[PDB]
């Protein structure tokens, strides 16, 4: 790593002895994500512990991979802070491997964390987790989306567009406070494989406008439509979208004006809005602004009885 000339920025920089070093959080090709306690993160108060995300690449990482992290580190510099987005904390840049500092969501993912949430009834599929957690409310759900639309619309504003908005994408606070993460991951700048299976085995095609899928245009438009199957995601409390829908189908369907259907506990203007992230005409669906909006009002609207 000394081969190469790091951006350290004294703004952000923490000695690499102010990070006590804990369990894995994730782990996807280059490279990891370790749990960490940060002593003194917050210059005053120095003797204060902090349970951060450390992002690392891999041994085997290369120099793009390398190029890559550094982007994502100077692209959250860039796009600034938000409530419901993963932020930039710190890093390591002197005396060893790159270190990005991020905020830690202990409460993992979204889809995982709606699964665990599952009530028995008829209206969702069934609990998967071995520890399952309190039923959320109604509110709670729309207050959900509402804050990744919040999110989406600050990420809009910034010029971030995301390109795979989706529940696995969001991570949730010990404060159940929703935060969109991977916005500033670098583009790959070679083609896609449609059928290409994540590092837990999720096909991102199932989230991509068909003018992404198709013709890899990727706008704030398409990240509507990514956020419309996130909506579709979260009353079914973490469902898979297009259930027995094979890729090479998926482009068929989409092009016939196919959509899902509507999950059996979901309001009619639930189903609307949805339905409107995916028009086919990315100038015809909302803006995240139109979302943030409608949705506070139906936030106001819903009941968590």
């Amino acid at each position: 790593v000394s081969e190469y000339e790091l951006p350290e920025d004294p703004r952000w920089e923490l000695p690499r002895d102010r990070l006590v070093l804990g369990k894995p959080l994730g782990e996807g090709a280059f490279g990891q994500v370790v749990l960490a306690e940060a002593i003194g993160l917050d210059k005053d108060k120095p003797n204060r512990v902090t349970k951060v995300a450390v992002k690392m690449l891999k041994s085997d990482a290369t120099e793009k991979d390398l190029s890559d992290l550094i982007s994502e580190m100077e692209m959250m510099k860039m796009i600034g802070k938000h409530k419901n987005i993963i932020n930039l904390l710190g890093a390591c840049t002197q005396d060893g491997p790159l270190y990005v500092i991020m905020e830690y969501a202990s409460k993992g993912n979204l889809r995982e964390y709606l699964q665990a949430r599952r009530p028995p009834g008829l209206e969702y599929s069934y609990n998967p987790s071995h520890n399952p957690e309190e039923q959320l409310s109604s509110k709670d759900l729309v207050s959900c989306a509402y804050q990744v639309a919040r999110g989406m619309e600050y990420l809009a504003s910034k010029k971030c567009i995301h390109r795979d908005l989706a529940a696995r994408n969001v991570l949730v606070t010990e404060d159940n406070v929703m935060k969109i993460a991977d916005f500033g991951l670098a583009r790959d700048i070679h083609h896609i494989d449609y059928y290409k299976k994540t590092t837990n085995g999720r096909l991102p095609v199932k989230w991509m406008a068909p003018e992404a899928l198709f013709d890899r245009i990727y706008t704030h438009q398409s990240d509507v439509w990514s956020f419309g199957v996130l909506l579709w995601e979260i009353f079914t409390l973490g469902g898979s979208p297009y259930p027995g829908v094979p890729v090479e189908e998926l482009f068929k369907l989409l092009k016939e004006g196919h959509r899902m259907d509507k999950p059996s506990n979901c309001t009619n203007e639930l189903y609307m809005m949805m339905r409107d992230c995916w028009h086919a005409v990315p100038s015809q669906r909302p803006t995240f602004k139109q979302l943030v909006e409608d949705l506070d009002r139906i936030v106001a609207l819903t009941s968590n009885q």
